[PDB]
């Protein structure tokens, strides 16, 4: 049968469906129930009665703008592995909770006393997330920790206490452990004896203690004068499995070798936010990480220091396996050749990352010097021609990809973004290596490419020139690269916007490879000379946030063959172009070799559908947010058709038998549909429709209704997701409750 | 007696009826018989017939434009049973002729954007008092239009014509038999190469003349152009403009000149204004013979005659330029070139009445700025969008060759000289890149990319600027003394800075406000501003305006810091303080309470906001605006009488209030402007509308709201009938959702 409230794909999504209580019409064979997001207040013993094979509850942010719970509300569920009370304003630890748990997180509540009757008796925990429930200036207890509460679960891996005010760190932890997260917890000290048996960990995290405070974006206080954290010389001697180490903010000046002198598996270490810039420069515990693949030294400036150059130890050469090196918020003016020798021999250093350094002058040609590097990250300098934080993720940098990964993996990457080359000299990039991937992103660059400016490097792949302010004055720009497959041009808006100056866009049709081609968001209403786009190899042209309302204006023919010129189109994106009409010789002119076209977030008042006959390889065909109020009687038109985006319309009436042929995909959600009649549920043929979304229509439950409702229960292969959603505007009697629930 | 479904205002014992953009479908029958001007533009009239207006007869002016929107037929001699219209708009129409049988009273006719394209003696002969008459825009472009036939002597009769508008209409030649009446004369675009003797011999009264567009310049065009065969220039006869002594206005723009016959302005010593655009006349500009016969012109616009693939590395510009000693102004953009010497404007130096030069887009790179110091009096300095480095879609009614916007904004002009290097490439200021400049008052650096650490010493050499626009750049507020060193400096517009703002790693200084004594108005919008560096509050004892839209103080107010408590506080002139777009979901009871209790306009518009504690503005008694649009307000407080006595504009459209409050129009007497349009009431019952007091009440807007249209309806129905001092806008759209008898149709309209 179709579920209600929940989705069931066995897991049922229930989440983020204004709920009030947990939904007794959750199907008995769910394996894990997802209710976070709702507004559910209370929990007791007869919430989840009949639901025995649950191993994973969720119960996230609830209610959603505290939630109370009973003691042994969850004891009578034996198979609950995963309990997930994230969010709650628990005031403590819920009593009485199933000993069949392996995985607890109370991340973001109330809880400052983790007692031995609330945890010690849960010895199948594996993880255990307590982090986040006193920190900044919110209004909270120091957490007391019972002595021993984690001496019972002798099978614990992860214990998560960060942004906590702990002070010490607990004694009695069990050796099980692998991975201790302590970030942010008031730890000034650790002691020889914190960590004397835990030779089981891999990971550790003491961050954010005696944090450097200054430019902090978040309450911060330091510890006594700014000092230092004071580590045991012999704090780390049994850690010999330890793989990651997080030192981030801990007001460092010195590192101790020591330190590292049984840790021969070290791979990452995070030393962020510290004040090594004389260590950087020493590095006497570099000696120690031969095995060290990722070194993050990021935010160690001095405040008002700008010195001329990087000061790089020769001890840098001794970590053999480094293979990222992070060196943002340094600081400095110039990067010469002879600054990063000792990383020139590094065999599998393959990322360096400077962003954020002001630096005014690089000499390029230092980069040819090293052995492997893949990814170099100068974005966000000073270059010139030549709750708020999400407690999953990391506090100290994010996390995404330094280059988008489809730009990476073509080869050698370079990243000059968001610096001032606002023009490319004849020698701008000289002495490179093979570039394959190419960001000048957000450098105001102004100047007219003409075929020379990436002679240096012809053989980049994928070229990132969005937020700029190209003037395209020459057909032979960019002409250079002829393996050049991928092109943003995405927000050069400055010039297309002026009439009086020239827009020459030629120069397309003199690539052999190109592929992807981003014109959006570029304003663009008036081409020079040459009107049509023209390209024998484009696959995908994405036109959004540009003026095909004036580009094609009834008193204007010149563009009418915009795009026929592009041969082997596949995708098309004419997004927000204020169409309100699209003429239907504009419309027949665009590439029937189009699989997928996108008009959505325009304004079209009415779409000719016959039209759809000169396009037999259209699968996917966007109008979303629109303004149309007609679907055609004999969708005749097309064979191909298996996905119509039509939500955010005015239809409000839809055809006989339209639930056709190959059409896996309707969407006519957010539209104005008080009912769908027999007629249009009359089909001659068997539909192969599985999914069709209404959510948003203004329904009339009535008893008209009925009809379309034994359609539901006939058709069960349809899925209709957010049932909840496909709610009755009609009658009041009825108004607010999903369609699904009437007689 | 209130209005529907028009807006009767009044204008010097006069009556309008603003009855436009309602959606009728017919001309309304419930107008006023004292109207005098009827607006019923953009409708959906279809038909205009004998009784389309019947008993209205005070009526002088009409405006049936844009009908109907998204043809109009108009049946012959449906206004000749008008006796007193002057004026008729009949614009955007599809009109296929010109109506038949309209009345003789008519001084004004536009016809402007239909499909006429037949000027017939029985159309427009009869109408002997018409003064202007608009027929521009009817067959023009690609449009599938008919050439436009012209009756020989159709505006022979009108003796007291004076303007003439056949622009954007294929005429070929200048129409014969023109009234010697006539003072402006326009024929834009209408396919006229050849101008000769006998095509003006006789209106010796015409102050303006437009042959713009004819033989045009096509090259880059933003629109479907046709050149004269071979790209020729307009042909215009030696003594075409001989008996035009009080020509003014003069517009030639597009129509490829090569050379100017002096001869030509021989007898027109008055000439004011000449339009040169679009032509390409670099070889006149340098000799020029005809820049000695312009003794009077004021304004000299020769801008966009640059030469296709040119860039010469100066301009040059003839000596015989000083000859204007009248010139006011000089429009010089898209000459396109590299370099401005003082040597090639030492033919202006010496103008008196020289305020405004004109440079934009000319792809300048490098200006020697000491050659402005030597002009007699410029006021503006519009270098605007070149390569400075450190040291219909077209509008009927407007300009077509180019914006008439002024080219600095009045505010910035209005405290002195101005200097506009906006949208070029300084993106760094140097010690010596304002070194001998003028006395710059009004300085734009908007959209220059500027990265710098501005310090206190990069407007030493101009230090009186009194408005500084350094919006669109990427400043880096690293140093507290940045811009102290302009001590008069009174508008502060630090718009679309995010750039380091964004970045949480980088400091963000903002203490250098404090040090300004005359600063008034301080624009910190669109800078996503969420964390500062060591200084949390911004303070200043002289501010008087902070724009602080666009920022994050959803971050900076978040419930678990307080260092951003009282970020505002240290405003203690603040009068006007614009807290929208902010992302705001709740503000602190601390954080409302530490606005600076000086202010009198508080917007919080535009947010996300579910709550309001309306206790609060017990601590503002000066505050008069309180600007809540567009959040998410669900309630109204029952006791706003003991919270404010100086509220006078409540706005609170785009909410989610369902219920008002019972007793909310009396006891509030300050409040004149209460706006709850664009909410969520089904009612509004007998106990609201209790009014004990003194009511200011004088708008109250209420469209937009799902109302319930019974019988419960009616209380709040006579409450309006009983308090007409209450405007009601826009009763089209006071409309009534339930039950479906009513549904889409306005309360007003019900027994
Ligand atoms: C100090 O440095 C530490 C070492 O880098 C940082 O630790 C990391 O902390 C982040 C933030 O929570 C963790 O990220 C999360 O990991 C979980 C679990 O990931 C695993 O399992 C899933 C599937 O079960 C798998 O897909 C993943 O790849 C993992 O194998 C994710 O569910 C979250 O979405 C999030 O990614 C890191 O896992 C953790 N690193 C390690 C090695 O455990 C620590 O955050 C730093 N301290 C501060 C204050 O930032
Ligand atoms: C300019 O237009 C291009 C072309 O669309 C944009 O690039 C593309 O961005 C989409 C995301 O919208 C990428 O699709 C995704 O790939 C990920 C990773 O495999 C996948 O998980 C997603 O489901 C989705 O399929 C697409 O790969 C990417 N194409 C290329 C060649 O990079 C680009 O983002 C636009 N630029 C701007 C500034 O908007
Ligand atoms: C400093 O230079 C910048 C760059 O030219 C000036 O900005 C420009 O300002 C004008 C006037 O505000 C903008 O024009 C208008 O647009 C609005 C909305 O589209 C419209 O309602 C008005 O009728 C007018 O047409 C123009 O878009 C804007 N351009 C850019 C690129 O920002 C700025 O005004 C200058 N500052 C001073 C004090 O003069
Ligand atoms: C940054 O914020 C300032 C301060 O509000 C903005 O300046 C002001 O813009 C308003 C219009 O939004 C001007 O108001 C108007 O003045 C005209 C002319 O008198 C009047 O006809 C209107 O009814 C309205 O009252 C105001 O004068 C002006 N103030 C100053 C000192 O220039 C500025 O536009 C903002 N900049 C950006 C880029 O948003
Ligand atoms: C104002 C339009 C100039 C048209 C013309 C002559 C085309 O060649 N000139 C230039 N056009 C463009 N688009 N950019 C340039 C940049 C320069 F630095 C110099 N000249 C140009
Ligand atoms: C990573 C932030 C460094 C913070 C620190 C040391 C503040 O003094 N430095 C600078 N901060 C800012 N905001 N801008 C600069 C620009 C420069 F060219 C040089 N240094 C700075
Ligand atoms: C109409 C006008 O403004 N004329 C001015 C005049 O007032 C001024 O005295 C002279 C300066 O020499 O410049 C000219
Ligand atoms: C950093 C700061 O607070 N103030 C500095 C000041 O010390 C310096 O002399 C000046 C010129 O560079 O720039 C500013
Ligand atoms: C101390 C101070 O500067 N007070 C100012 C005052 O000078 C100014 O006249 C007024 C209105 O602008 O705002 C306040
Ligand atoms: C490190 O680089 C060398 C090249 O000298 C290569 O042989 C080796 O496989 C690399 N190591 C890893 C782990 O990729
Ligand atoms: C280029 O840099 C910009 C700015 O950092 C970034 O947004 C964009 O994703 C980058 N592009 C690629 C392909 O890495
Ligand atoms: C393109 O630029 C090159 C180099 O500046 C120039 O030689 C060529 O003429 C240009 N092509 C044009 C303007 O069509
Ligand atoms: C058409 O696109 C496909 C898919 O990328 C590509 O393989 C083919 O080479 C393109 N056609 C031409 C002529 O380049
Ligand atoms: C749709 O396009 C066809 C062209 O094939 C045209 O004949 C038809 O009139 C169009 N429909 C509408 C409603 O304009
Ligand atoms: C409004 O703020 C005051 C603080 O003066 C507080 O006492 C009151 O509870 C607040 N009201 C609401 C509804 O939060
Ligand atoms: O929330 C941070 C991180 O948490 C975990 C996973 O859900 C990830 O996809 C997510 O990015
Ligand atoms: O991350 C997986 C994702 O990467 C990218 C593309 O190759 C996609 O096709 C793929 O699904
Ligand atoms: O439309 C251009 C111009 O026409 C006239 C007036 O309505 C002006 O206000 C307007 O700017
Ligand atoms: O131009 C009139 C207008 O100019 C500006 C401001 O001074 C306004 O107060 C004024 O109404």
């Amino acid at each position: 049968s179709r579920s209600y409230p929940c989705d069931e794909k066995v897991i049922a999504e229930c989440s983020n469906r204004r709920l009030q209580e947990v939904p007794q019409t959750v199907g008995k064979y769910v394996t894990e129930l997802d209710l976070s997001d709702n507004f559910i207040t209370h929990i007791t013993n007869e919430s989840f009665q009949g639901l025995q094979n649950l191993t994973k509850i969720n119960l996230n942010h609830n209610p959603n703008v505290g939630l109370n719970i009973t003691d042994g509300a969850f004891l009578n569920l034996k198979n609950l592995r995963e309990l997930l009370l994230e969010d709650n304003q628990l005031p403590q630890i819920p009593s009485g909770l199933p000993e069949s748990l392996t995985e607890l997180s109370l991340i973001q509540n109330n809880i400052y006393n983790i007692t031995k009757e609330g945890i010690s008796r849960l010895i199948n925990l594996k993880n255990l997330y307590l982090a986040w429930n006193c920190y900044f200036n919110k209004v909270c207890e120091k957490t007391n920790i019972e002595d021993g509460v984690f001496e019972t679960l002798t099978n614990l891996e992860l214990l998560s206490l960060s942004f906590n005010s702990l002070s010490h760190v607990p004694p009695k932890l069990p050796s099980s452990l692998r991975k201790l997260f302590l970030s942010n917890t008031q730890i000034k000290y650790i002691s020889e004896e914190d960590f004397k048996g835990l030779i089981n960990l891999t990971l550790l995290d003491l961050s954010g203690n005696c944090p450097r405070c200054f430019n902090a974006p978040f309450p911060c206080v330091p510890c006594d004068g700014g000092a230092s954290i004071n580590i045991d010389r012999f704090a780390f001697q049994n850690l010999t499995q330890l793989r990651y180490l997080n030192l981030s903010s801990t007001s460092l000046r010195k590192i101790n070798a020591a330190w590292f002198k049984n840790m021969p598996h070290l791979k990452v270490l995070d030393l962020e936010f510290n004040y090594l810039v004389g260590e950087i420069a020493s590095g006497a515990f570099l000696t120690m990480l031969p095995r060290l693949e990722i070194l993050d030294l990021s935010f160690n400036y001095i405040k008002g220091s700008y010195p001329q150059h990087i000061n790089i130890s020769r001890n840098f050469s001794k970590l053999l396996s480094l293979r990222a090196l992070h060196l943002r918020g340094y600081v400095f003016q110039e990067l010469r050749e002879d600054d990063f020798q000792p990383l020139m021999q590094l065999p599998n250093l393959s990322t360096i990352n400077l962003g954020i350094n002001f630096i005014k002058q690089i000499d390029f040609k230092l980069f040819q010097n090293f052995s492997n590097l893949e990814i170099i990250y100068l974005s966000e300098n000073r270059i010139s021609p030549l709750f708020e934080f999400d407690p999953h993720s990391n506090f100290y940098h994010f996390t995404r990809p330094l280059i988008k990964p489809q730009c990476a993996a073509y080869g050698k990457a370079l990243d000059l973004s968001l610096n001032s080359i606002f023009f490319i000299g004849p020698n701008q990039f000289e002495n490179l290596p093979d570039i394959a991937c190419l960001n000048l992103s957000a450098n105001s660059n102004a100047q007219v490419l003409s075929g020379t400016e990436f002679s240096a490097i012809p053989h980049v792949k994928y070229l990132d020139l969005t937020n700029n302010r190209l003037d395209f004055d020459n057909a032979s720009a960019l002409t250079e690269l002829s393996d050049l497959e991928v092109l943003d041009l995405s927000y050069n808006s400055h010039y297309f916007r002026i009439a009086g100056v020239t827009h020459h866009l030629e120069f397309i049709q003199n690539f052999t490879n190109l592929k992807v081609l981003n014109l959006s968001h570029n304003n663009i209403y008036t081409l020079t000379d040459k009107y049509n786009l023209e390209s024998k190899s484009l696959v995908e042209l994405v036109f959004s946030g540009n003026r095909l309302d004036i580009l094609w204006n009834d008193d204007d023919n010149r563009y009418i063959s915009i795009f026929k010129g592009l041969k082997n189109l596949t995708r098309l994106d004419l997004s927000l172009n204020r169409l309100k009409h699209i003429p239907n010789e504009a419309f027949l002119n665009l590439p029937a070799s189009l699989t997928e076209l996108h008009i959505n977030d325009n304004m079209l008042k009415f779409f000719n559908w016959t039209l759809l006959q000169q396009f037999p390889r259209l699968e996917l065909l966007d109008l979303r947010g629109n303004k149309l109020l007609f679907l055609t009687d004999s969708l005749d038109f097309t064979s191909s058709l298996r996905t119509l985006l039509l939500s955010h319309n005015r239809i409000s009436h839809l055809p006989s038998g339209f639930l056709v042929s190959s059409l896996k995909h309707l969407d006519l959600s957010s539209n104005l549909l008080k009912t769908i009649n027999k007629s249009a549920l009359e089909t001659k043929t068997t539909t192969k429709l599985s999914m069709l979304e209404l959510h948003g229509n203004p329904f009339e439950c009535t008893c008209d209704i009925g009809d379309f409702r034994r359609w539901m229960d006939e058709h069960l292969n349809v899925k209709i997701p957010r049932l909840v959603d496909v709610i009755c505007a009609s009658p009041g009697d009825q108004r607010g409750k999903s369609i699904v629930s009437l007689e």
